[PDB]
């Protein structure tokens, strides 16, 4: 009742010993008395099966007492009991072959799903587990699907088949394509000079991609606003669009949305959609920025935060030289009446500063 599990397109070698160490005839069978293959003296024979053209022994071990039966290339259909019939007495192993594939061969999108189709002789119930790089476990039967791909899911996974207590490993390699980052936050001040940044992993592919970024401006529901771009190996170019501010952009693949001055308007949310294609799909990764004006009026002065800010954080004003001139919990802080000193604006969270824009008083 010996069991071998088998992988589909693997090789795998069915073992038959004779009590003595010597070339004595031995035949290989199936359950329905089909002649596989055997010996004559010292020569190979070959018979009628569908195995024929991928059988073999290993001749250089007949003399040990060791008949194998060899099959490569191995099939889902070359599922069977086989027999070897050696000095009056037979050797009894089942084989299983199964084959386990991916239903997508392409690269994947975070996202996107993942499905395992496990190929199974008539009459066999695996059980089947699979892991990701990242450790994602996913178990079945027939089918197993991941809803969501991570990025960490790109790689190799590892899916274990158990049938008969037994059990056979497949290695199948993923590959999905993401962006490097989520949220990007950038965190500037009244003219500072804005960049953003969204790398990828490098890919060739033929006619491939162009998306655009969208942006939610604060208050100004003034929407629509964006800039497109069209992509096709380390080339990038702006389809068109752009408007309302300067927004440059590279000619380059490591894409860098830049911002001439971080005017208090620019400031708010924002999601840049990427989708290429061979069998598309469409990444996202979001993308935010703040600002911070210090400005004294007259003879006295206030500063202000505005963008995507938490209601955690905190603003000051200071003249450096002492403590919390005014410390709050708000983007439009004013400290009327200042002296004479370097003046530093301060937004937060926690404690770790976020935001610095210094600015002097003058009597």
């Amino acid at each position: 009742k010996k069991v071998v599990l088998g992988k589909k397109g693997d090789t795998v070698e069915l073992t038959c010993t004779a009590s003595q160490k010597k070339s004595i005839q031995f035949h290989w069978k199936n359950s329905n008395q089909i002649k596989i293959l055997g010996n004559q003296g010292s020569f190979l024979t070959k018979g009628p099966s569908k195995l024929n053209d991928r059988a073999d022994s290993r001749r250089s071990l007949w003399d040990q007492g060791n008949f194998p039966l060899i099959i490569k290339n191995l099939k889902i259909e070359d599922s069977d009991t086989y027999i070897c019939e050696v000095e009056d007495q037979k050797e009894e192993v089942q084989l299983l072959v199964f084959g386990l594939t991916a239903n997508s061969d392409t690269h994947l999108l975070q996202g996107q799903s993942l499905t395992l189709t496990l190929e199974s002789p008539p009459g066999s119930s695996p059980s089947v587990q699979c892991r990701s790089p990242r450790g994602k476990n996913i178990q079945g039967g027939k089918t197993l699907s991941v809803s969501q791909l991570e990025l960490q899911d790109s790689g190799t996974w590892t899916c274990t088949v158990l049938q008969n207590q037994k059990k056979v490993e497949f290695k199948i390699d993923i590959v999905v394509l993401a962006f490097q980052k989520a949220s990007s936050i950038v965190y500037k001040k009244e003219g500072e000079q804005v960049e953003f940044s969204f790398p990828l992993a490098f890919t060739v592919e033929k006619l491939t991609g162009s998306g655009e970024l969208w942006w939610q401006a604060e208050r100004a529901s003034s929407s629509k606003s964006w800039i497109t771009f069209d992509l096709k190996n380390k080339e990038v170019s702006v389809k068109r669009v752009t408007q309302d501010p300067k927004l440059q952009m590279g000619k380059k693949l490591p894409l860098h949305l830049t911002l001439p001055q971080a005017l208090p308007q620019y400031a708010g949310s924002g999601n840049l959609t990427l989708a290429l294609e061979a069998k598309t799909g469409k990444l996202h990764q979001e993308v935010n920025l703040v600002v911070m004006r210090a400005t004294q009026l007259q003879k006295n002065l206030t500063c202000e935060v505005w963008g995507p800010t938490s209601p955690k954080l905190m603003l000051s004003l200071k003249l450096e030289n002492k403590e919390a001139k005014v410390s709050k919990r708000e983007k439009a802080v004013w400290v009327l009446n200042p002296e004479a000193g370097m003046w530093q604006c301060l937004l937060s969270d926690s404690g770790q500063v976020l935001l610095e824009s210094n600015i002097k008083v003058l009597p």
